[PDB]
This record gives C-alpha cells, structure tokens and sequence, in this order.
C-alpha cells in the first residue's frame, strides 16, 4: 500500500520498468484520465471539495467546470515530471519538498488527503505495487514540510 512518512523507499531497476511500461497507455490520454482521478477522489471523499477554494463552491457538472479540469491536469503533470527523471533522486526531493511547502503555507491543504488521493490515482490506472512505491515517494515528500 501507500505510506506518507518514515524513510524514502527506493525504485529498483525492476520498478522503473514496470512503471514505464504502463505510464505510456495512460499519459497518450492524460486529459480524461487525469479528470477521472480527480472526480472519483471527489466522489469518494465529498469532504475534500472544501480544500480547493477554486471550485469548492461548485455542484453538479464538474466534468465540465475549467477550475476541475484544470486542478487534475496540474496533478496528474507533476506525476508524469517525476515519472519522467526516476533516475534523479535529488530532483524529485528539492522538487516536491518546496511543492510541500506551498500545499501547507500557501494552499493550506490538509496532509492527510495526499495518500487518499494517491490510492485513487493508482487504482484507476491499475497500477501495482511499483506504482505504490512511487505514489510513498511522492506522498511522503509532499507531508515533509508538515
Ligand atoms: C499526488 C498528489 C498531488 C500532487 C502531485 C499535487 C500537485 C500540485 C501542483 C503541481 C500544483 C500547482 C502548484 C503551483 O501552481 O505552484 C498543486 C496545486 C494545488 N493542489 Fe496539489 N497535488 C496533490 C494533491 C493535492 C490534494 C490531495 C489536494 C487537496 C485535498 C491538493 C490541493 C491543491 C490546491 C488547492 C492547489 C492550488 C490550486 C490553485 O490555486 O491553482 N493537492 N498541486
């Protein structure tokens, strides 16, 4: 499963592959997939509408709504960046840790909801347990400034 604190796990060869081999199918659609992930993380957790001010005001039709769509492309991006230079520890670190900050200073979202989103993300794309290592990286990274 996926974890957001305690040590860095560590993507071995094996995992990169996988991960490579699955990514192309779901980035060649990112628009809908991105949407999709999104959405069910809404339907699942109605609660965490509050933490997006942009459109947390807004019911019904949110397939449709830019703030939405857009919310879940800049999501799904900063995934496909990291996916993108696996092989750049150091990257991904200064990267997702000056992103951690803004999420509790600037956007003022509750940690807790990363991982909860993650899961989602992982399980509408089907993903494994090499998905699951890289969504700990990248959760454990985004609680670090908590
Ligand atoms: C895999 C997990 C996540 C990733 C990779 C991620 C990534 C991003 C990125 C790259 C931005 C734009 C940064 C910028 O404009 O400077 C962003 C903005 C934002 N994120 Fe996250 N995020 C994640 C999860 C969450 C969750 C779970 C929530 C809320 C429950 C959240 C709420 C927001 C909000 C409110 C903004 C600001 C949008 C705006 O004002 O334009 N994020 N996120």
């Amino acid at each position: 499963p996926i974890i957001d604190q305690g040590p860095l796990p560590t993507l071995t060869d094996g995992d990169k592959k996988a991960i490579n081999k699955i990514w192309p199918k779901i980035y060649k659609e990112y628009e809908q997939y991105s949407l999709n992930i999104l959405l069910r993380f809404l339907k699942c957790f109605p609660q965490a509408q509050a933490s997006f001010p942009k459109f947390s005001t807004k019911k019904s039709n949110l397939e449709q709504d830019p703030e939405v769509k857009h919310q879940a492309v800049v999501i799904f991006n900063k995934v496909n960046e990291i996916i993108n230079s696996m092989d750049n520890q150091e990257e991904i670190i200064k990267s997702l840790k000056d992103l951690s900050q803004k999420h509790k200073t600037v956007f003022k979202v509750d940690s807790i909801w990363f991982k909860e989103l993650s899961s989602i993300f992982v399980s509408t794309i089907d993903g494994g347990a090499e998905f699951e290592k890289l969504f700990s990286i990248i959760c454990i990274l985004l609680r670090s400034a908590y």
